[PDB]
């Protein structure tokens, strides 16, 4: 009805059905037929068509042109907003905004309504950022929902690694739609067992109880597309508003970011301390609830371990501190006692150092336990509704969350104490801060947006890679990129799960694509009995094995072969090369899912066959 045209690219809204439709390269994508945009409230939802009142407005700007659309009150409140969709003239790209008003609760916005995307062609493809990445096939024949999705579908989270889905036609025409505001924000998947569709949508939910800003996505049209091109498209992007921070950027300023090229991993513990209230608690099991490995026994393993050639090592401790792993953070301090204290740390650390291998503590900045020695609910989190949360599910029991407007000075106070006892480390570990979303906190003496918690969760990072101190989280969610050395792991959701467990689509290294010169990642290096050898995923992602990979609780952090050691040493080869570098290509080989290959700057490239079992590692190209 409304039609616009500008730069090859085409733009349809109807005014009445609010459904729009744009089309470049002769491509046309469209809103689902029944599919309308909608405002959620505590009490119900309603269709933006819903509004008492709705006008348009026709709009043309030196920079693009388009259609912008006031909304105004709902049943019988006076609540407001507009929207604005338009073609930007520099580029084709069509933005949608959403602008709120008028407000005095709104839950959730769905908008823009999903495209359409309903036949079953198998090589018509939905791209989710879903941990490392998913490839989901129309006819895929699992069924794929928001509720399956970690974190339900939020961006800034291992539900959404990057902020952005992508649909890819087996023609080679495709979209990506990058959500430009993704920090109260996340996506809705909706793929029926067998298709013959997959709907994808933006979704987004107020801060501290308003919608409060602008909220933006930016579409562009795509031809002779494939899911490299679509990755290629958002690193651009991220590039062009400064975010993309290469691994050598990071160098230069730490030359020490080198040196983890080409380690193995090794993930154990010292202190385990369940307590009563703990989710985890045995009661008939003292020898379970509470165990200890000493800081001379994992020296000696680690002097076995170069003693029998396992070569360049990289050491995460877990437990290390006299509360025991998640007990008393943010008071987690001393070193403990009975497994050396600061002596036996030093000694252990020394030993790492004397032999050529780097050491990181695993520590924890949002976890609050009642049991810390100074435990203030004025430091910890309010919700929007004034609440503070709390619960008791790890081993030190009964926590809330920390405020991440204070944890800079918990990092500040805690590290500045290590390092007066001689302890030098080379790396630290923050758990969970890359990988559950920001916190919001409505307190008056530390107020805090989920936007501002990543940026004082980046702050502690910041405070380490000043000090010298690599910076490692759980996973790679891509707010943290500009301050994040590497992780915990960037695992496939798949991964994430019992091998049994039917998967929601085609691994593919969406995350790389976008980040393989950003940051590091270490790999599962598991063989699943009558399944995949996960050795071959940490080739195609040309990242760091673990050798060691201890679990915190049994069936937990993708807990689930006798040559560990040479196996570890073909991925820490490759990575020892490829580490630094740009994953530039990756293919399914002749279209098959189960033959993959990974191409890197350098021209190395890494051929992976599922059905063989086996891989390649090639300089050829
Ligand atoms: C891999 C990893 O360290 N996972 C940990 C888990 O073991 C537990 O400590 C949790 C507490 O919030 O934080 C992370 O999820
Ligand atoms: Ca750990
Ligand atoms: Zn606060």
């Amino acid at each position: 009805m409304m039609q616009f045209t500008m730069s090859g690219t085409m733009l349809r809204f109807d005014e009445t059905t609010l459904r729009f439709s744009f089309s470049r390269d002769g491509a046309t994508w469209s809103g689902c037929d029944g599919i309308e945009p909608q405002l959620t409230r505590e009490d119900r939802s309603f269709s933006f068509a819903g509004a008492a009142t709705v006008t348009h407005e026709r709009i043309e700007t030196g920079t693009g042109v388009g259609v912008r659309s006031v909304f105004a009150g709902f049943a019988g409140a006076d609540y407001a907003f507009e929207t604005y969709i338009w073609i930007e003239r520099s580029s084709g790209d069509v933005l949608c905004e959403w602008v709120p008003l008028r407000e005095c609760r709104i839950d959730r916005v769905l908008w823009p309504a999903p495209l359409s995307f309903d036949r079953a062609d198998a090589h018509d493809v939905t791209l989710i950022t879903h941990e490392q990445g998913v490839m989901i096939p129309n006819s895929w024949p699992t069924e794929v929902g928001t509720d399956a999705v970690s974190f339900g579908g939020r961006f800034e989270t291992a539900g959404g690694y990057m902020p952005w889905f992508a649909q890819l036609r087996s023609d080679g025409h495709a979209y990506i739609a990058i959500c430009e505001t993704p920090w109260n924000a996340g996506y809705d998947i909706d793929h029926p067992a067998g298709g013959p569709y997959t709907h994808v949508g933006m979704w987004f939910e107020p801060s501290l109880g308003r919608m409060d800003y602008r909220r933006v996505v930016r579409y562009r049209l795509l031809d002779h597309a494939d899911h490299t091109a679509i990755c290629k498209t958002y690193r651009a992007y991220v590039n062009e508003r400064g975010r993309l921070r290469t691994l050598a950027e990071k160098a230069a300023r730490n030359p020490s970011v080198r040196d983890l090229l080409g380690r193995s991993w090794v993930h154990v513990g010292i202190k385990t301390n369940v307590q009563p209230d703990s989710s985890f608690y045995d009661p008939a099991q003292p020898g379970k609830n509470d165990s200890l490995v000493t800081f001379a026994q994992r020296e000696r393993q680690m002097r076995t371990l170069h003693e029998m050639g396992a070569g360049r090592l990289y050491l995460h401790l877990d437990g290390w501190a006299q509360p025991g792993y998640d007990n008393g953070h943010p008071d987690y301090l001393p070193a403990c006692r009975e497994a050396g204290g600061w002596k036996g740390m030093k000694s252990l650390i020394d030993a790492c150092h004397e032999q050529g291998d780097l050491f990181g503590t695993h520590d924890q900045y949002r976890d609050y336990y009642f049991a810390a020695r100074t435990f203030d609910p004025r430091n910890a989190i309010r919700l929007a509704d004034g609440t503070m949360p709390e619960h008791a599910m790890w081993a030190g029991g009964r926590q809330t969350y920390l405020c991440a407007e204070l944890a800079p000075d918990y990092v500040r106070r805690n590290f500045s104490e290590i390092a007066t006892h001689g302890i030098v480390l080379d790396c630290a570990y923050l758990d969970v801060f890359t990988c559950n979303e920001g916190d919001e906190c409505s307190h008056p003496e530390h107020r805090m947006t989920r936007r501002e918690c990543y940026e004082r969760r980046a702050e502690c990072f910041e405070y380490l890679l000043a000090h010298g101190i690599l910076t490692s989280s759980e996973e790679v969610s891509d707010w943290a990129v500009p301050s994040l050395v590497f992780c915990h792991y960037a695992p496939y959701d798949f991964q994430m799960r019992s091998p049994d467990a039917p998967r929601h689509g085609i691994p593919v290294p969406l995350y790389n694509l976008v980040y393989h010169d950003c940051v590091i990642q270490p790999w599962m290096m598991d063989r699943v009995a009558g399944g995949d050898d996960y050795m071959l995923y940490a080739l195609l992602n040309g990242g760091a094995p673990y050798l060691i990979r201890d679990a915190a609780y049994a069936g937990m952090d993708g807990d689930m072969t006798e040559n560990d050691i040479e196996r570890c040493a073909v991925v820490a080869g490759l990575h020892r090369r490829v580490g630094m570098q740009e994953l530039v290509r990756h293919d399914l080989v002749g279209g098959d899912p189960l033959v993959q290959r990974s191409v890197f700057a350098d021209g190395t490239a890494v051929t992976c066959d599922f059905h063989a079992q086996t891989y390649e590692v090639a300089a050829n190209g």
